[PDB]
Parts: C-alpha cells; sequence; structure tokens
C-alpha cells in the first residue's frame, strides 16, 4: 500500500486556497459532530465546499462533506473543518487526514481537535468537557496508521513520538480559562481512545477499554494528531462526553445516535465560548 | 473502500432464492464447523449449492463453499448454512456477511449461529456448551467491521448499537431446555472474543485474552452478528468447546485441528438435540 | 484478498539461488537494524542485492532494501537477510515473509531473528538482550496475519500452532553460551509484542502493552516467525533494548530514532560475537 497523494498534490491543494482567500490561518480547528455552529463566531468568514477545493477527499452527494471556513476568531487567524471524515464511512487514513498536511502547508501551525465520544470513567457526566492529556490508537496497533508506507521527509520522520503530543502548555491554559467561564461541573481531563466503529461497543468491548486506562472512546481525532505531531503542528484537543457508555448487563438502556446529538446541542453555546477565549492563550507566531 | 454489493444484488439473491424454493424460513442457522449434522434433521429439506446462487461468495474449488438447506426444523421453517466464511480464507467481512442480509429480505427473523471455540475460562472443559452473552470484537476495534463504507439506510442505521446483540429472552428459555436434556454438564455462559486467526494463540496470547474477560476464543461469527442486528434480527448463539486453549509454558501439548474435529464428532448428537429442540421457544412471527 | 505470490514464484527464486551460489545454508539469520556488522564474520561471503533477486520485495530506490549473504559463520552454512521488510512501510505481509518460505525450499531448517526493541519490562536497560520466550501478534488479531488467504498445504497446514514457537533448547542453550561470554548484565528472557508503527506508542499506549505482560516492543519480526513455525523451521530471537519506553506524564524526554541507532552501535560487537558463538548449539541436520 502506498498514500494515493503525492507531496505536489497537497502542495497544489495549499497554493490553491493560498489564491483564493487572503486570508493566512495559524490556527486549524476541525470542529467534532458537536460543535459546528462554531462558524457563526467568525468574523471576515470566507467559505469554501470541500468539493470546490482540489484532492479534498469526496463524500458521494459532494455537499455533505462540508465545508473550509476561514475567518477570525477572537483575533486569532483561523480555519475550521465544518464536516470531517471519518475511517468508518469507508476513507483510508490518508485521506482522512490530507487536511492536516493542507492546513500545515498555509503556514497553520497549531491544531485545535474537539469530538464527541462516550464516557469511560464511571465519574464522567453527559455535558462534561474532558481535555485530551493522551491517546490509546487502537487502530494504530494493527496497522491502520495514517503514516503507513513511504516517508516523505519534507513533513516528518520516519518514526516520529507521540509521547508529547498534546500541548503540555495548552493544558494547563485551559485550566484557567475555565475558572474564567466559572462553571459548576469541573474541567475534566484523561485518555481518548480511538476505535474504528461504526456500531458501538458492547459491555464486554466497554469494559475492555476502561481497564486499558482510556477515559472517553470515539471514532475519529487520533489520525490527524498523528499527522499533524508529524509534521510540527502544536496540538491541543477535548472532548464532550454525550453519553456514558452501558457498562452492566441488566441496563435496558442503548447508546444512539439520536442522543449524542442531542447533547451535543445542549454544550452548543459552551463550547463555542470556551473555544473562542481559548484562542487568546494560543501563543502567536514568531 | 466501499462494500462490493449493492442493495440491487442483496434483493436480487433473495428473489432467485423465492424463486426457486416454495420454503420461507423465519430462522437462520449457521452451523458451526462442529455441526453440519444437523441438516439430517430437517424434514422437506431443500438445498442449493453456494455456487448455484447469485452473488454468493465463491471457493475456489466451487462445492467446498458449501450449502443452504432450507427445510422444517421441528415445526419452525429454516434455513441453514453448511460450509460460512471466515475472514482469514481471504474475504472481505461484507462477503463473509454476505448471507445474513439475503436471510433478512427472505423474511426471517431471527439468527442462530454456532461455532467451535477455545476455552478461555479455566473452569471450562472439552464438550461444554457455552450461551453466548456478549462478545468482544477485536478487529472490528481496527476497522475491520462488516458496515464499513456507506450505509444503506433501508437494512439499518449509521450507529446501530451492540450492547444488546444477544437475545435475553431466548438465553433463559435455552437454560429452560437445558434441564429439559438432564444433562451431567451444566450449560456454560460467556463472553466470545473473536481474532481473525489462522494460525493458533500463543501462550502470553492466551493470557491477554483471558485478562479481557473472553471466555471462549474462534475465528468467527461477530461479523454476522453485526450485520444480523444492524438489519433486526434477532440473535441467539452459542460455542462448543472443543480445546482449552493451552496456558502455562511447561505443558507440552498443542492447539491442533483434528482434535478439534473430533471434539465436535462427540457433541454431534447432543447439539443437535439441543438446537432442534431450542427451535420451539422461538417467538412464532406476527 | 490473497498471497500474491504462487508457490512457483517461490520455487522459482529459491532455485535462482541454488543456481547462483555453490552454498547449501542451514541457518538463516534476520538482522534486526541493530546488528547488520554480523556479515563482516561469515566466510566465504556471496553477496546478492534483493533488487537482483526474482521475486524479492522491492525498494523504489532498489538498492536501499539490503542484501543476501550466504557463507559460513563459526562452521555453519548461513544466508543473512541484511535489510529486512516491515509493514509500517506499506509492505502486505505476504511479501514482508516472502523470503522465509524462499529460506525454507533452500533447505534451511532453522531461523534466527534479531530486532531492536522498546523496553517495557521496568527492570530491563539500554543494552539488555532479551530472549524471545513468547509473543503477541497484536495486528495478528485483526486480521493482519502472513496466512491470510489460501493455504498451500505443501508449506504448512491451515491452522498451525504457535504456543510453542520459540524453541525450548536453543533458549536453554543460549543461557549456556552468555556465561561462556562472562558478563556483567545478566541474558534477559520475556514476551516481544508486535506493533505496526510507525509512530512512537504514547505514555497511555506503553502502559497497556505492560498490562498485556509484554516485555518489549517492536515493528516486526513475529510474521516471519509465523511463517517460518507454519513451515516447519526451528525458530529462536531476540531482541536489542535500544531504549526504556516513556511511562510517564512529567518525564521530558522522547523516544526517537538517532538514539535507537546509536544503542545498536554500543551492543554492536557484543551481538556478533553472541550470534556467531550461538552458531555451535545449532544442531547439525540429519
Ligand atoms: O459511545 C460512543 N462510542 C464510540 N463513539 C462515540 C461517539 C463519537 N461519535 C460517533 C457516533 O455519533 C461516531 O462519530 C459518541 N459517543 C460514542
Ligand atoms: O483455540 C482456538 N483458538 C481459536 N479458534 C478456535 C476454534 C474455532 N475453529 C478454528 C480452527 O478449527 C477456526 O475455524 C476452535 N478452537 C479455537
Ligand atoms: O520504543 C520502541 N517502540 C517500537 N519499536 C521500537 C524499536 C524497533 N525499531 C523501530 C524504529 O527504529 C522500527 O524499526 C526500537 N525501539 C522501539
Amino acid at each position: 500500500m502506498e498514500n494515493g497523494y503525492t507531496y505536489e498534490d497537497y502542495k497544489n491543494t495549499a497554493e490553491w486556497l493560498l489564491s483564493h482567500t487572503k486570508h493566512r490561518p495559524q490556527v486549524a480547528i476541525i470542529c467534532g459532530s458537536g460543535l459546528g455552529g462554531l462558524t457563526d463566531k467568525l468574523t471576515q468568514a470566507q467559505i469554501f465546499d470541500y468539493s470546490e477545493i482540489p484532492n479534498f477527499p469526496r463524500s458521494t452527494v459532494p455537499g455533505h462533506a462540508g465545508r473550509l471556513v476561514f475567518g477570525f476568531l477572537n483575533g486569532r487567524a483561523c480555519v475550521m473543518m465544518q464536516g470531517r471524515f471519518h475511517m468508518y464511512e469507508g476513507y483510508p487514513l490518508w485521506k482522512v487526514t490530507f487536511p492536516v498536511r493542507v492546513f500545515h502547508l498555509l503556514g497553520v501551525d497549531t491544531l485545535v481537535v474537539t469530538n464527541a465520544a462516550g464516557g469511560l470513567n464511571p465519574k464522567f457526566e453527559v455535558g462534561d468537557i474532558m481535555l485530551i492529556r493522551d491517546h490509546i490508537n487502537l487502530p494504530g496497533f494493527s496497522g491502520q496508521n495514517p503514516l503507513r508506507g513511504p516517508n516523505d521527509e519534507r513533513f516528518g520522520d520516519r518514526f516520529p513520538a507521540m509521547s508529547d503530543a498534546y500541548d503540555r502548555t495548552m493544558r494547563q491554559r485551559a485550566l484557567s480559562t475555565w475558572k474564567q467561564m466559572g462553571e459548576q461541573r469541573e474541567l475534566q481531563e484523561g485518555t481518548y481512545v480511538m476505535v474504528a466503529g461504526p456500531s458501538f461497543e458492547t459491555v464486554a468491548e466497554c469494559r475492555v477499554l476502561q481497564k486499558l486506562g482510556a477515559d472517553a472512546v470515539g471514532m475519529s481525532t487520533v489520525p490527524e494528531v498523528i499527522v499533524a505531531r508529524h509534521c510540527g503542528l502544536r496540538v491541543f484537543g477535548f472532548s464532550l462526553i454525550t453519553n456514558k457508555v452501558i457498562m452492566d448487563y441488566e441496563s435496558l438502556e442503548k447508546a444512539n445516535h439520536e442522543e449524542v446529538l442531542a447533547a451535543g446541542k445542549q454544550a452548543a453555546q459552551k463550547l463555542e465560548q470556551f473555544v473562542s477565549i481559548l484562542m487568546a492563550s494560543i501563543p502567536l507566531p514568531d
């Protein structure tokens, strides 16, 4: 196997974007199904459908893939992904993570990734936000890693480290910003496990993930993190706990998409404000 | 990647079967290498070689794939798979699980899956039957899930739940039926872990599976379960413990296929009677 | 999916080698990035670039793949792989492990595999050698197994056992040879876990591997072991601990390739002597 994208392709996509927008972002944000609403908060907002952009992964009905939205968020030059790609849709990971390298070539230097996730930590609650300290890349252990294939030193090295993936600084500064909001629920912190889905975990699977020391489980994010780190982007991110994964057999309740979307709605505002304010803690470039 | 089968293909296969048999099954049974003998017990039995059926996964020597056998088992209209597909033979999972959706389109509403498995629970014995309460889909965590790819709502939703995979009712009713048989060994119950094989586990691998809370290990079943559940079939199943997986280094004994086939032979009759009787506990349709 | 190599292809490669060298090896050695230097120690040494050999996996720049080197090591007729294939480079496992079956058809009957690995056991130190007692094939659990696909009985059976993978005899005889060297560090022994990489493990991933009972982690070897065992080769091997995997969050240190290559250099001589002497403990054929 090999990544279908040459270095030229990534360059080409970047230059097309450079040519079609006056904006020069520093921060890339990937909005997890939870918070697509964040694009309202940008100013001088400029939108591209993924479908117009050269080399972008395609959805069968082109618009459902989503949009790149350049603008200013709280004084930071941002580019946001509204709509993202998952491996459970059929995308190889070198497609799932193609935007990330586009971003880097655009001059972006930081990545913010957000997502919804099911709560593995018994103490978490629906509505909680959990900062990401670390991850467990289960698909990666098997071979499903976005870097699989020949390495291009122009992006990064053959064997990058992931022990430092999630910026220590941004994580402290984020605990700050949370006192500033004066919230009843404390800001949570922990390990995100990626699994591929798309079906939901069984009781026995949940117990396995708990025992790996994971706190939250989703089906995205980790690959984008690995590619970001590979090419030198600073990374921060968090999860919205939309549900507490079913952990025993007597319970009559089931994990479902409607209630994940619903939970997304409650924490909607909360999340925007949160990310928006965090913007200011991001070091300026140079 | 994408499933090679369109909705039309599944429909087409179903209609061909509808057209070539007067039978209308309610129950689909997948006989695990253990109990192929069960086809003797059907009445008004009608056989199709997989090789004659449109869109069916093919074996290189066509007959070795096996047969669909429609008939009546203890007053229930059944269709049985004699021969099944494993991922270790090279099949993608959308082929492994193609029959299951054919069955649903045939009007089947329940699935019975049986298999042979190695015993992880230290208290299990060769000959034991273990009802399946839950599973751990290791291949699924990595991306190997039969639903990977675009979802067709005509079958089921994007993110189906698996916490309720194994019918609670059928599992109690099955403990009933077992007293009825008056057996010396008790009916076992537990978690089936799927691994892909085809080579057998090492000592260290076994210990890993034990610590995930698995009771039995095989190389099938879970994908068919996931697809069944996805399209609304009630699911029940069990494993025949053919061997106790080697768990320490001093032992001179090895897991082998001959002794798995042999164990299949002992529990042969026992299993037939068992499944045959269980038939009566399956709710009628409507 | 299927293995791209027919039986004829393996035969063809073997006969080409049989025809181009007067040597008839008994022992195949796979030198892990650590000890490529071992080829200096052979006598009557004869080299083939992988690129000249029919059906050999290719590197894009052909020479970077490496060389087969036939010769005599301490009175044993050896063939050595200098350069090996990993799945993180993009190779399917039936390519990664193609040489192993070539070796068997060459009349080889033993395999020695060496590699570098990160230390999971808290008591291990950089420089330590760890004999391989067992392995945990994480990629194998998901479907990534070199035997996936139709089986050819000419090599081995459908479901070979791996509980006896690592020769008990060779492992005792190897503890012998180590007293003989009179070393300050004791000879270590334990379980090698394979993961696919190519990025390095996170803290949380490390803790997961520790809790599976692994002692060392690398990105090779296991597939070659599985294929060797499948066709009847005796197998022995070991790892050079080049680094201690980062296990807590306060540490400022990172796993990197430079320091893995560096560690390779320290244990260079040590390893050669070691393997060279071990040669004598290998039973003669017949
Ligand atoms: O319990 C869960 N398990 C796995 N993933 C999720 C997610 C993440 N979103 C899913 C389905 O809504 C995949 O995009 C939320 N809850 C959970
Ligand atoms: O110990 C075992 N491990 C994994 N699978 C099996 C099975 C299930 N059958 C295998 C080989 O007979 C794959 O179809 C029986 N015993 C075990
Ligand atoms: O800490 C580690 N983790 C995984 N693999 C390795 C290896 C094996 N070599 C790697 C990179 O040098 C892949 O060939 C050494 N240290 C470790």
